[PDB]
Protein backbone atom coordinates (compact mmCIF):
# COMPACT_ATOMS: atom_id res chain seq x y z
CA UNK A 1 0.00 0.00 0.00
CA UNK A 2 1.18 3.81 -1.06
CA UNK A 3 0.29 7.22 0.60
CA UNK A 4 -0.18 8.38 -3.02
CA UNK A 5 -2.11 5.06 -3.72
CA UNK A 6 -5.05 6.23 -1.28
CA UNK A 7 -4.43 10.15 -2.53
CA UNK A 8 -5.27 8.36 -5.84
CA UNK A 9 -8.32 6.42 -4.27
CA UNK A 10 -9.58 9.29 -2.87
CA UNK A 11 -9.21 11.76 -5.65
CA UNK A 12 -11.19 9.06 -8.35
CA UNK A 13 -14.30 9.34 -5.62
CA UNK A 14 -15.63 5.75 -5.87
CA UNK A 15 -15.90 4.37 -2.25
CA UNK A 16 -15.79 0.66 -3.60
CA UNK A 17 -12.34 1.58 -4.56
CA UNK A 18 -11.59 2.17 -1.19
CA UNK A 19 -11.78 -0.86 -0.29
CA UNK A 20 -9.74 -2.58 2.77
CA UNK A 21 -8.24 0.49 4.16
CA UNK A 22 -9.10 -0.92 7.26
CA UNK A 23 -7.83 -4.44 6.73
CA UNK A 24 -4.88 -3.17 5.95
CA UNK A 25 -4.62 -0.26 8.42
CA UNK A 26 -5.23 -2.82 11.53
CA UNK A 27 -2.63 -5.52 9.52
CA UNK A 28 0.29 -2.86 9.62
CA UNK A 29 -1.06 -1.17 13.11
CA UNK A 30 -1.29 2.19 12.06
CA UNK A 31 -2.96 5.19 11.71
CA UNK A 32 -4.18 7.84 9.20
CA UNK A 33 -2.88 10.66 11.40
CA UNK A 34 0.67 8.97 11.46
CA UNK A 35 3.31 10.61 9.53
CA UNK A 36 3.37 7.93 6.37
CA UNK A 37 0.31 9.15 5.82
CA UNK A 38 0.34 12.84 6.23
CA UNK A 39 1.78 14.78 3.74
CA UNK A 40 4.45 16.13 5.70
CA UNK A 41 4.82 19.55 3.41
CA UNK A 42 1.69 21.27 5.03
CA UNK A 43 0.40 18.57 7.60
CA UNK A 44 -2.45 18.01 4.63
CA UNK A 45 -4.33 14.70 4.97
CA UNK A 46 -6.25 12.07 2.65
CA UNK A 47 -9.75 13.80 4.37
CA UNK A 48 -9.05 17.75 3.09
CA UNK A 49 -7.96 15.96 -0.13
CA UNK A 50 -11.31 14.10 -0.56
CA UNK A 51 -13.36 16.97 0.62
CA UNK A 52 -11.03 19.72 -2.05
CA UNK A 53 -12.78 17.31 -4.69
CA UNK A 54 -16.03 17.54 -4.65
CA UNK A 55 -17.63 16.56 -8.41
CA UNK A 56 -21.19 17.05 -7.69
CA UNK A 57 -22.46 18.49 -4.97
CA UNK A 58 -21.29 15.42 -2.72
CA UNK A 59 -18.45 13.60 -2.65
Amino acid sequence: FDRDRLFNVVARGNPEDLAGLLEYLRRTSKYLTDSEYTEGSTGKTCLMKAVLNLQDGVN
